């Protein structure tokens, strides 16, 4: 819209303090800190803040909320809960749950100094329960990545949203044309050519992750340039199988990369899959 109206999830500045810094957000720096008064039954609640720039225009402030605004309607304890939004007020922020072990990319490379089927398959199913509730709240993520899934203190798995511009995932985005940043390795055939994201194309980028789980987060088509991907991947390419990784495990990743979308399977019926082997 050309506005945003303060509702009850409207929060005052005074209850959020911000501790460590997170990461560069699109608007904005993003800091851990703690709120109060958000999870009553909780006096005090450790939250992640991300934030508007000074500099940054009012029509991308309006344009920040109305992203956060989606949030609302939702409740999936494998989706980043949001808890408030700090409108009124020069920097203008929004809170969400704190996931302590932050995102899967760096989790997973924390491991490289094997995991099991079993614990492999379990992120699996955490990852597609929270991409199953949002392709059904009409929702197409258009960026899942590992770096983008978010890890819980007790090592739950939750979908989330970092934005494209950290420093420390910098090598995981093309400027193609020299126009937005894609996540190249992570795209559809149909979302490079014909820029067309669908619940299909996060399917494919879901076969990804699948892929960064099994090879604890190596590059994708690593020694392939970023124009070299996209001619390989458009020519219906597909990634190697990890060395070690389990038959059960890369039978879903070609199943997710089908070149023709209506080949590949619903997050629900990915879901049906993983859970008769339990
Ligand atoms: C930057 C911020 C804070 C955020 O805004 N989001 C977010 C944005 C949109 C959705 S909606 C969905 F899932 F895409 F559908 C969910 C989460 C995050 O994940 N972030 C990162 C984040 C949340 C929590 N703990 C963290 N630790 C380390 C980072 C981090
Ligand atoms: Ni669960």
């Amino acid at each position: 819209a050309d506005v945003y109206v303060p509702d009850e999830w409207e929060v005052a500045r005074e209850k959020i303090t911000m501790s460590r810094e997170l990461g560069q957000g699109s608007f904005g720096m993003v800091y851990e800190g703690v709120a109060k008064g958000v999870v009553k039954d909780e006096p005090e609640t450790r939250v992640a803040i991300k934030t508007v720039n000074e500099a940054a225009s009012m029509r991308e402030r309006i344009e920040f909320l109305n992203e956060a605004s989606v949030m609302k309607e939702f409740n999936c304890h494998h989706v980043v809960r949001l808890l408030g939004v700090v409108s009124q007020g020069q920097p203008t922020l929004v809170i969400m749950e704190l996931m302590t072990r932050g995102d899967l990319k760096s989790y997973l490379r924390s491991l490289r100094p094997p995991p099991s089927l079993s614990k492999m398959i379990q992120m699996a199913g955490e990852i597609a329960d929270g991409m199953a509730y949002l392709n059904a709240n009409k929702f197409v993520h258009r960026d899942l990545a590992a770096r983008n899934c978010m890890v819980a203190e007790d090592f739950t798995v939750k979908i989330g949203d970092f934005g494209m511009t950290r420093d420390i995932y910098e090598t995981d985005y093309y400027r193609k044309g020299g126009k937005g940043l894609l996540p190249v390795r992570w795209m559809s055939p149909e979302s490079l050519k014909d820029g067309v994201f669908t619940t299909y194309s996060d399917v494919w980028s879901f076969g990804v992750v699948l892929w960064e789980i099994a090879t604890l987060a190596e590059q994708p088509y690593q020694g392939l340039s970023n124009e070299q991907v996209l001619r390989f991947v458009m020519e219906g390419g597909l990634l190697d199988k990890p060395d070690n990784c389990p038959d059960m495990l890369f039978e879903l990743m070609r199943m997710c990369w089908q070149y023709n979308p209506k080949m590949r399977p619903s997050f629900l019926e990915i879901i049906s899959s993983i859970k008769e082997e339990m």
